[PDB]
């Protein structure tokens, strides 16, 4: 019972960091990796080795995922595409303790999907302006590509400004407590799979479940 908990350590930056620079920034501040290895459904037993880490600047959330899996894919031609089908890492979060939440899904090539809203309504997709706010970087960034079979190690970064919570007026992350979860998947990969950070007790693979989110304590 209860979900997991995380301390999101603060990092001191005068300006907004670029995605490529984040791994160095995080190693510089000793930000540790957390395993993302909860296999909630025995139907999909494949557990590719995945870890992540998180920190904040006060104005922005910094995420860094590391993955090692049997295949990768990035067909999605644009942002707000069908990224969950490609090799994809995800971050879901509710920032104000209300029922509205956000899902940031990003494929291994850097294409990103963002939606916002409560479970009981159509959760609209984000605008170009808002997609433009979220800086990204990947080790497999660039052109879209058909599935490549073979063991592949990749990394991905998301710099999520506080303004990207497009349905809220979130000012500063300093000392806030949010609820969220982190996921790995790839619906159209050779071996589809479903992994989470904090556990989920629904009968089958479902990620849009605020009840099962863990706790995120921003320093």
């Amino acid at each position: 019972q209860s979900g997991k908990s995380l301390s999101v350590k603060k990092v001191m930056c005068t300006a907004s960091p670029e995605g490529e620079a984040v791994p160095s920034l995080l190693d510089g501040n000793g930000i540790e990796f957390q395993p993302l290895d909860v296999v909630n459904w025995k139907d999909y037993p494949y557990k590719p080795e995945v870890s992540f880490r998180i920190a904040h600047t006060g104005r922005e959330i910094l995420l860094h995922y590391k993955v090692k899996e049997a295949s990768v894919r990035a067909v999605a031609s644009g942002d707000n595409g069908r990224v969950w089908e490609d090799a994809c890492v995800e971050f879901f979060v509710s920032p104000e303790g209300d029922d509205r939440y956000y899902n940031f899904e990003c494929n291994c090539a850097g294409r990103l999907l963002i939606q916002g809203g409560a479970v009981n309504e159509r959760r609209p997709t984000a605008s170009q302006e808002v997609l433009g706010m979220v800086k990204r970087w990947s080790s497999l960034a660039g052109e879209p590509f058909e599935e490549r079979l073979g063991e592949c190690s990749w990394e991905l970064v998301m710099v999520i400004p506080v303004s990207a919570f497009f349905q809220h007026s979130v000012g500063s992350l300093d000392g806030k407590t949010m609820k969220g979860n982190f996921y790995k998947c790839g619906d159209k990969l050779q071996t589809p799979h479903f992994l989470s950070w904090s556990p989920i007790g629904l009968e089958r693979p479902m990620f849009h479940c605020p009840a099962f989110f863990g706790t995120l304590s921003f320093e």
